[PDB]
């Protein structure tokens, strides 16, 4: 089913975004049926967006509200940070638009236009190029006059509010995640957000939001799985990088393994500890077979994405040099070694997402998107310390979701510090970065 259990709206033009509909030629159908309520929510959201979207008479009238202090309200995402982050933060702001009956508009920035097709049937998601406040986006931060957190800090009705939700955000910026301040913010027609985190899990802890979030997602850990596949379709340019790598190197395997390598160090390596970690991970989980020194089969292909190439070479040369214990036929394959960039990094994510089993590196938003769109619950390569291969080398994700790296820890009722990862069974601390949070 090319509309994804009904997640996607039929009627888009096939040739201008090939990936949208002919993705089902390349991926096994997802196990995760999106609920009836999520569906309606999206179909209803596209009526809002057509009704209030850029270029309508309702969008023109609303723009004058930026001076003279309103049926359409808006959240504006600003393009900021690495591609992994911008995908996760953008799905976040879109869930948030859903919860607050707003229109999402997207600062195209340098490249968003080039990377992604239009996800909303009948009408562009892109912020116009003449939107008056675009010159301020670089500068908007924690100390800007209309920053919600600067205002709560310094006790201060508004046409527009800036919401600073970047990882270095403070105690007052974080009040965004409270019911009280949401009631306030609820009234403001224009919201400009800049953000580099997957902030979805803290929305489940806001009351009101949590009812609707339960109704939309009966299987709670499907938020980015459905919202990602809804929103983000690669352009023809990027899609062809996907199809041509998949076609040339991966379509003849009985099984595909993905291995997403990120190493957090200012030396590119490669590192023996990390190679060691990857083989122990893959072997100890029966993901890839062992090899024998002193000596009707299946073909596995291993897709290795990384910046240094010698993680893939090592595996490639091991499996060329030595026969597998099981007699399985292994081929290792790395697209790029970057040391058309973001078109590439994008394709590689989507490629990772077509594998049957994925290994991810701890902390990488690159992993989270790949597992995210795959509907894949990874085995996570844990974060090293002192150039030592951790032991155990990896473990299975509690679930497929991305991880909220910089969450708030406030009890809004009681007005005090709290561990927000020990309030409800579905919001747990992360496996990879224990400080962060995620839906399980
Ligand atoms: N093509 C490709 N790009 C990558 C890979 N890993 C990371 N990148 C990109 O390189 C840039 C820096 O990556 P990363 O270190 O993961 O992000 P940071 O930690 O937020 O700087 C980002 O724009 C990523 O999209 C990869 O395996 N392949």
């Amino acid at each position: 089913d090319k509309l994804l259990g009904g997640l996607l709206a039929s009627g888009f033009d096939e040739d201008s975004c090939l990936s949208r509909y002919q993705s089902v030629h390349y991926r096994k159908p997802s196990p995760y049926k999106p609920s009836s309520y999520l569906i309606s929510k999206l179909r209803n959201y596209e009526k809002l967006h057509k009704r209030c979207g850029p270029g309508t008479e309702s969008y023109k009238k609303a723009l004058k509200q930026l001076d003279q202090e309103g049926e359409c309200k808006y959240v504006v995402w600003i393009s900021f940070s690495g591609l992994g982050n911008r995908i996760l933060s953008l799905a976040s702001v879109f869930l948030y638009a859903l919860l607050t009956d707003r229109v999402l508009l997207v600062d195209r920035g340098k490249d968003m236009d080039d990377l992604f097709c239009e996800p909303f049937l009948g009408m562009s998601w892109l912020l116009p190029l003449d939107f008056p406040m675009t010159d301020q986006f670089d500068g908007l931060n924690q100390e800007s006059s209309r920053c919600y957190g600067y205002m709560v800090k310094n006790q201060v009705t508004l046409s527009h509010l800036y919401l600073h939700l970047v990882h270095d955000y403070g105690d007052h910026d974080k009040m965004f995640f409270c019911e009280g301040d949401q009631t306030f913010i609820g009234k403001v027609p224009w919201l400009i957000v800049k953000t580099d985190n997957y902030f979805v899990p803290s929305l489940w802890l806001i009351p009101g939001f949590d009812d609707e979030l339960n109704k939309l997602f009966p299987q709670k850990a499907t938020v980015f799985h459905h919202l990602g596949r809804y929103l983000f379709h690669p352009t023809n340019q990027v899609w062809g990088l996907v199809t041509r790598y998949y076609e040339a190197y991966l379509s003849h395997a009985d099984e595909k393994i993905g291995i997403q390598v990120k190493v957090f160090d200012e030396d590119p390596g490669p590192f023996q500890h990390v190679m060691d970690q990857i083989s122990s991970c893959t072997q100890k989980e029966k993901l890839l077979p062992e090899v024998d020194t002193l000596v009707t089969p299946k073909h596995k292909a291993v897709l290795v994405t990384s910046l240094n190439a010698g993680y893939a070479e090592n595996l490639k040369s091991m499996y060329w040099e030595y026969p597998t214990s099981t007699g399985e036929i292994i081929g290792v394959h790395q697209p790029s070694q970057e040391g058309m960039h973001n078109g590439k990094a994008l394709a590689e994510m989507y490629l990772l997402s077509l594998t049957d089993n994925l290994v991810t590196s701890a902390w990488s938003t690159f992993g989270y998107v790949a597992q995210g769109l795959g509907g894949l619950k990874p085995w996570i390569l844990y974060r090293p310390e002192n150039r030592t291969t951790p032991d155990p080398s990896c473990g299975r994700a509690m679930s497929m979701e991305p991880c909220f790296h910089s969450p708030p820890f406030y009890d809004c009722k009681a007005k005090t510090g709290i561990d927000t990862g020990t309030l409800v069974p579905h919001v747990r601390h992360c496996e990879d970065i224990s400080w962060g949070l995620k839906l399980v």
